C-alpha cells in the first residue's frame, strides 16, 4: 500500500520571507491523484510574486513551484492512464477533457478544479502536505519545490521517458507560453513582421515561435541591453531599447516598419507597454497579444479608434495549449530539435541553494534557473 | 465639356446649429473625379456626431451626408469605368484597388485619399463646393446633402439600375456596417450566443447579420425600450434594459448566459459601454467588436486579465467591406431578398425638411429617415 512519505521541501512559512528547506510528510494519493517525485524544478517571477505577498490569492504556509519534471511514484484509485515510473510534468493549467472549456477548441482554461486549486487544496478539498504539525498548502496545483508532491490526475502530462528532466521542466511554464503565444494565439503567417516587448524566458520563447512560423522580421524590445545578444541568438532580427528614444516606443516601431508590425507581443506585464504594443501594430490588421501578467488593479487603455481602424487586442494563457495533449508533443518537438529548451537555462543550483534562484531573478542576470532536487 | 452646376444643398455653416438650405455651386469633375446627382440620402448618427463638434476632424462650413444614392451626372479626365447615367452609391471608404491596404484581404481601409478626405477636400487638395463666395468643405468624401456632389473616382460603387434608390442609399453606411460587423469582423459561427448594445440602425443590422450567420441567442440591449419591438422582429431572442438592473450590465449578461456571450457588438459610441460589452463576453473565447464612434480623446479600458483569460477586442469600419467590390453585391443580396433594407426606413421627408431628420434621431423616434432630394 502507499504509505506517507517523509522528505524535504522548500516551505514558504510567511510572505516576504525566504524559502526554508524543511522535513515534511507527504500523504499518499487519494482517488484520482498521483504522487510525483520531482527531479528538477525552475523558478519563475510568478513564484516570486506569490512569495512577496502582493498576490491577493496567496496563502501561507505553502509549497511554491510550478515548473517541474519528474517521475510517477504512485497513483490513487481510479487512475488508469498513469502508473508508477512514468516520466511526467505537473500542470498548473489542467485538462480534464470533459468540462465546457476542455470541449471547446478555442480555449485551454479547464475549470474542473480551479476553485479548490486557488485555495491550495486537492479536489477533495484537503491538502496532502504537513510540516511540524501544521498543514502546508499546495500551490498552482503543482507544488514543484518538494522532493515529492501530489497533483490531481488531470494535472499530469506523460512525456518521452528519454527527455532530460532538468531541461524539460521548463516546458511547465515560460517556454510553452511564449512559443504557444506565437503559434497558437497569433498564428502569424510566414513572412510577417513581429515585435516582442520583454526579452526574458517568455519573450525569447515568443521569438522562437515567430522564427518557426517564418517571420520575416522579429524586433526585440527591452530596457535591458544585456538581453539583446541571446534574443538575437533566438531569432530576433534586431533589438531596440526604449530608453534610447525620446518618442513613444509605438512611434519608433511604426517608423521602423512603415505602418507598424503585423503582430506584437507584450511579455512584461506592464499596462503602459501593453498599450504601446497594441498601438505599434499596423493599422487595419495588426494584432497584439498580451502574455504578461499585470499587477492586480492595473488596467489597459487606448482610443477605440485603434480597434475601429483594424487593430485587434488579444491575450494568452500558457500559450493556449491544452496541457495534457500538448506538453508531450512539445517535449517531442524538443527531442526533434524543432524547438529549443537547453538554451533557456542560464543557471543550475542544488535544492539547498534554492533561494539564490530568486536572487538571480532580481539581478536581471537570468532567464531560467534549474534547481536539481 | 462639363459646366458648373447651380443647385440646392444643406449647408452646415457652424456646429451646434441646424442645417441651411442654400443655393450653391458645384464645380465639374476634375481628372479622376465623378459628379453624382443624389436622388436620395439619409442621416447616420455619425452625421450628427460631427455636427455637434465631438469629431477630431470636424471642420466648418461643410456639407455632411454619407448615406446616399443617385446617378452619375458626369466624369472627369481618365474616368473609364464610370459613365453618365450609371446608378451608384458614394463610398466614404474607397477602394483604389492597388494600395498596400486594398491588396491585403485582412482589411478594407484604403488610404489613398484618407488624408485629403479628413480635411474635407478632393484628392487634389481642393473643394468643389462654394456658397455665397465662401468655399464649402466636403465630408467623408461623399457630402450627400446636396442635389449634386463630386467624389473621387475610387469612392464610387456601380450598382443595379433596378435598385430603388430611396432604399439602397442606406447601404451607404449603417446597414452594411452592422451586417459586416457580424459577418466579416466577428465571422460568428452558427449557434453562437450574441449580445448587441445599442439597437439603432447599426444594431439592427448587426442582429440581422447574426441571424443570417445562424446565431442561437441574440440579446438586444438598449436604454430605450421602444427599440425592443423592432429588435425582436429582426431576430433578437430577447431584450434587456440596463436600467432595470442594479448590477452592471456585464454581470447581468454573464448571469443570463452562464459565463458571457460568444460575441458582443457596441453600436453606440459609449466608451464605458464598450468596456461592458467586452466584459460581457465569455471567458476563453469571447469576442467583442466595437462599431460605435467615440468622442475625441475618450478611451476604452479594462484589466488585461480579461484578455489574458481568453477575450478578444476588435473594431470595424463600414463592416469591413471592400467598398467597391461589396456594395454592388450587397444591393444584389437586397434584391435577392437575402438581407433587409426597407425595414430600416421609419420616416421619409423632402429635402427642405431635412433638419426634422436630425430631430427624430435625437428624439430616438427613428432608425433611418430617407430624405427625397
Ligand atoms: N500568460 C501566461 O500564461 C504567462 C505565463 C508565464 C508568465 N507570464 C508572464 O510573462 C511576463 C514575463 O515573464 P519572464 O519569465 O519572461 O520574466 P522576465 O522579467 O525575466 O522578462 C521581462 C523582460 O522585460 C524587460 N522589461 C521591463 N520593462 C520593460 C519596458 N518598459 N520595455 C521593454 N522591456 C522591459 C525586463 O528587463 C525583462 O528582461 C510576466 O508578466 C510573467 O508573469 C505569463
Ligand atoms: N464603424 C462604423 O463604420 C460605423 C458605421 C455606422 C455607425 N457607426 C456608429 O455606430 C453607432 C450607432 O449608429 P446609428 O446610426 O445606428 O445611431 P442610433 O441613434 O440609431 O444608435 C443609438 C442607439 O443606441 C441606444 N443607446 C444609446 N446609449 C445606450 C446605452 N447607454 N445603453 C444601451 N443602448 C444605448 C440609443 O438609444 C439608440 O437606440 C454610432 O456611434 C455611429 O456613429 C459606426
Ligand atoms: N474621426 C474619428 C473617427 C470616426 C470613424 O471611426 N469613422 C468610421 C466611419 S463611422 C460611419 O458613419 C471610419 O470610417 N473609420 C476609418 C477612419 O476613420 O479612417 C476619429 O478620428 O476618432
Ligand atoms: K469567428
Ligand atoms: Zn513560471
Ligand atoms: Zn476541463
Ligand atoms: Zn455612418
Ligand atoms: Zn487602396
Amino acid at each position: 500500500a502507499n504509505e506517507v512519505i517523509k522528505c524535504k521541501a522548500a516551505v514558504a512559512w510567511e510572505a516576504g520571507k525566504p524559502l526554508s528547506i524543511e522535513e515534511i510528510e507527504v500523504a499518499p494519493p487519494k482517488a484520482h491523484e498521483v504522487r510525483i517525485k520531482i527531479i528538477a524544478t525552475a523558478v519563475c517571477h510568478t513564484d516570486a510574486y506569490t512569495l512577496s505577498g502582493a498576490d491577493p490569492e496567496g496563502c501561507f504556509p505553502v509549497i511554491l513551484g510550478h515548473e517541474g519534471a519528474g517521475i510517477v511514484e504512485s497513483v490513487g484509485e481510479g487512475v488508469t492512464k498513469l502508473k508508477a515510473g512514468d516520466t511526467v510534468i505537473p500542470l498548473y493549467i489542467p485538462q480534464c477533457g470533459e468540462c465546457k472549456f476542455c470541449l471547446n477548441p478555442k480555449t485551454n482554461l479547464c475549470q474542473k478544479i480551479r476553485v479548490t486549486q486557488g485555495k491550495g487544496l486537492m479536489p477533495d478539498g484537503t491538502s496532502r502536505f504537513t510540516c511540524k504539525g501544521k498543514t502546508i498548502l499546495h500551490y498552482m496545483g503543482t507544488s514543484t519545490f518538494s522532493e515529492y508532491t501530489v497533483v490531481a490526475d488531470i494535472s499530469v502530462a506523460k512525456i518521452d521517458p528519454l527527455a532530460p528532466l532538468d531541461k524539460v521542466c521548463l516546458l511547465g511554464c515560460g517556454i510553452s507560453t511564449g512559443y504557444g503565444a506565437a503559434v497558437n494565439t497569433a498564428k502569424l503567417e510566414p513572412g510577417s513582421v513581429c515585435a516582442v516587448f520583454g526579452l526574458g524566458g517568455v519573450g525569447l520563447a515568443v521569438i522562437m515561435g515567430c522564427k518557426v512560423a517564418g517571420a520575416s522580421r522579429i524586433i526585440g524590445v527591452d530596457i535591458n541591453k544585456d538581453k539583446f545578444a541571446r534574443a538575437k541568438e533566438f531569432g530576433a532580427t534586431e533589438c531596440i531599447n526604449p530608453q534610447d528614444f525620446s518618442k513613444p516606443i509605438q512611434e519608433v516601431l511604426i517608423e521602423m516598419t512603415d505602418g507598424g508590425v503585423d503582430y506584437s507581443f507584450e511579455c512584461i506585464g506592464n499596462v503602459k507597454v501593453m498599450r504601446a504594443a497594441l498601438e505599434a501594430c499596423h493599422k487595419g490588421w495588426g494584432v497584439s497579444v498580451v502574455v504578461g501578467v499585470a499587477a492586480s488593479g492595473e488596467e489597459i487603455a487606448t482610443r477605440p479608434f485603434q480597434l475601429v481602424t483594424g487593430r485587434t487586442w488579444k491575450g494568452t494563457a500558457f500559450g493556449g495549449w491544452k496541457s495534457v495533449e500538448s506538453v508531450p508533443k512539445l517535449v517531442s518537438e524538443y527531442m526533434s530539435k524543432k524547438i529549443k529548451v537547453d538554451e533557456f537555462v542560464t543557471h543550475n543550483l542544488s535544492f539547498d541553494e534554492i533561494n539564490k534562484a530568486f536572487e538571480l531573478m532580481h539581478s536581471g542576470k537570468s532567464i531560467r534557473t534549474v534547481v536539481k532536487i
